[PDB]
């Protein structure tokens, strides 16, 4: 019954492996699929998880155009999108979102090692590329903000887009790894790269506060159920176990 | 014009100090009433500060009934609840909150260099008392509760008719500077408090992990609007700079 | 039989909390005491363990007297030392190390949302106060430095009879949540205290990189013993497992 | 003097290319040769650097004797090693480790764009090979681990012997690159590897966590001197420099 629109992002939502056959809901898994089941079952709903078809989290271009999962809600294509997708002042204009399940805030992910420590550090310099996701909320952040030092980021990555802008984090992740390249990236994905790819780390604090959501299209009568169904999982202890669950690991050494 | 009803609580809802008589709005300041003051600017909208009458935040009895704020709001008595409230998902149920504009988690209050550690030495012992203001969210947590550890808390608690909670937050402090006792508060309350009192510490982490948010009665125009110049204010670093005003 | 010197420090060795009576070792907890217990049970020998009666980790004065833990090993006063114990090019002078049980590296421990991103920023002002704990190694990693900014935080950190120094780590964590001063602290105790102390936060990356390892007087017969035992029980997985154990917690939001 | 023992292994022990021939010392570059400069201008001696001849790490045969750099080093025939050479408690007992002077962990190299994301996805199928260095620590540590997942990882690379098992790095590399296989190798050389060749990438993080020391024989007049000076080399950033420089 309930279409879910997604996207592929480690460990949030991620293609299973099995040497076994996968039906429908079954060929993924990760962090939101868990969170997806909880939700089915204590509300009480069917429901079939589609990607994106233009694997973007959603921006709404210079026309006035969205795209991404934002879209397939405001079009009404999906009943709920169940992903790391960030609660922005611009998107709550378009679609609805509960409460947060997940708190997060754009950082960098970089190498160690370098005098690299803040975002001002890149903002006053051009040898070391960086830059975001295309279409998503760090993205807009950087295009929107009026604050000096973002305003001469996102004029950097604006140029370079072509090469700043990436596809997506696993892009981005592989630009850090291989060349000169700072992404511009939310705490939580950094923090799962970084106790796995012991050569990268984060850089600086938290540029802001925010956190994600479950989408719904404006008005939808699963907002209200869903944000007490997360709120209360959350008070359970049972978010913090998912978490634990998806980001457990053995870590670097120092 | 819009009527916003509130409750006092350091640093975020204060009385103005001043030798000549305050009037309105006036006789208040704090973070919560900055931030009222930015989103009336954005909004456009005039308003009237009215402390709630009982002096709660708002839990429900057994009875079905409600108090503080969130009674305030449910009976059509205030436009707005603009204050540190908590969205909790038995809240949810019957008021609505923008996203949030803080978080916090529950955490310990107590005076230096004891025993206790964590919730755990608390729940297992009796010798030092502990509790929560009475009909706040923190009550409510470990009141629902079914984490064996919250609920044997919660049964110390309310027994001795609940003489372990307190009335409002001013008196838990008293309470803890004053005998043997450990205060369940808001993680943003004990960093304000113990950076204004080196007697006091917070013990342990964070036990959970939630929001303060306005709140309005369910289905609010005011919602929406609200949670956008929130979400605003955060992106444009506001909240950060009103957060290091008030937390000194 | 065998004496063990020791320290309090949160989480590697601390009081236990009890009504009842404790005597001995069962005074005792810690990540510091279950490897302890590894040691014994691994090598067969009995202990006491006895706080280093100074209380501190051990560094030589101008004076050329080696005081803390350190001066406990040389004076053959105990057998071992098992503790937080940096192992360091001035120390391995004096004392031997078994190989590393735990890695980190100097940081700085101070409040979130500041402009201050490294050490270079604090080398640069007076009016926040920075320091480290008196007569630790991490005190004398800015003592014997020979690079300029850390030269010029010696200075500081080092004027008016020292008074940016803090006699424990306890101390100097108190002083930054009280008063406007930021900690040079070792990663494992930041990453301890900012889980807990969620208005608190690591300030730029590592400064260095090292190891803890079991101390003991030079010429000891347990020396490569304790060395075997201890890279075997992190291969067995074993010391990631106790580091698990008293580091787990809830963590703070973003 | 000092007869140095090492194996070639990038980016730490590589030949220099050059136009002109180039003998002896100069035939070798890398960040061990850059380290066993150091270390020479600290100490102050004389070394010369011989590949060991079976060009292994070191491994004790089903019997109880040693091959490799740790042979070497057993039989006096080489006075130290300054390779990648890891510290563990195995070769502990026949061989002297100065302190680490780089840490790492075991981690995996595969190919790009498959489901596979930790060593629980290979243990649990067969279809995809999976092995490491014959006589290398790495291999060593599989056949000495009793945890679970790594026993039945080991049963699976032991019984594939011939085809699981590679002769050295290069091997395993090509296999990666020619096969569906995963070797597993030590993160600080992975990140090398992936750095240059973008087909290549480590799957999943860390199994463990260990480090290279430089290898002496039991009772060197040598060892203290060369931890002491490994130690300073860290602290006055030295290491760092040399870790930049060979990786980019
Ligand atoms: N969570 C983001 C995607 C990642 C990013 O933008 O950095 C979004 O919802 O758009
Ligand atoms: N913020 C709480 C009040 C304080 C507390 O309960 O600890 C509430 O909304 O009820
Ligand atoms: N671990 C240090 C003490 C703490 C510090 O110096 O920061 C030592 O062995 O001296
Ligand atoms: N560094 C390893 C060789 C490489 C490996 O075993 O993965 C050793 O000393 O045995």
């Amino acid at each position: 019954t309930l279409i879910v629109t997604t996207i592929l992002e480690e460990p949030y939502v991620m293609y299973r492996k099995s040497d076994k056959p996968l039906y429908g809901n079954d060929r993924f898994e990760g962090y939101c699929l868990d969170l997806l089941k909880e939700l089915s079952n204590i509300l009480g709903f069917l429901y079939d998880v589609k990607l994106v078809p233009d694997g973007k989290y959603g921006a709404q271009n210079d026309k006035g155009e969205w795209n991404g999962m934002v879209k397939e809600l405001i079009d009404h294509r999906a009943d709920l999108a169940v992903a790391p997708l960030t609660i922005t002042y611009v998107r709550e204009k378009v679609i609805d979102f509960s409460k947060p399940f997940m708190t997060l805030g754009i950082s960098i992910l970089y190498r160690k090692g370098t005098p690299i420590d803040s975002a001002d550090d890149l903002a006053k310099q051009t040898k070391i590329e960086y830059g975001a996701v295309r279409d998503g909320s760090t993205m807009t952040f950087f295009k929107k903000s009026k604050i000096s030092t973002y305003e001469k980021m996102w004029a950097f990555m604006s140029s370079r887009q072509q090469s700043a802008l990436v596809k997506n984090s696993d892009e981005g992740i592989q630009r850090v790894l291989t060349t000169d390249y700072a992404l511009l990236m939310e705490s939580t994905s950094i923090e799962y790269v970084t106790q796995r790819n012991c050569n990268l780390t984060q850089i600086g604090g938290l540029i802001d506060s925010k956190g994600y959501g479950v989408g719904t299209p404006i008005g939808s009568p699963y907002r209200d159920k869903i944000t007490i169904a997360i709120l209360q999982l959350q008070e359970e202890g049972k978010l913090h176990m998912m978490k634990e669950k998806w980001w457990r690991g053995n870590g670097c050494p120092s």
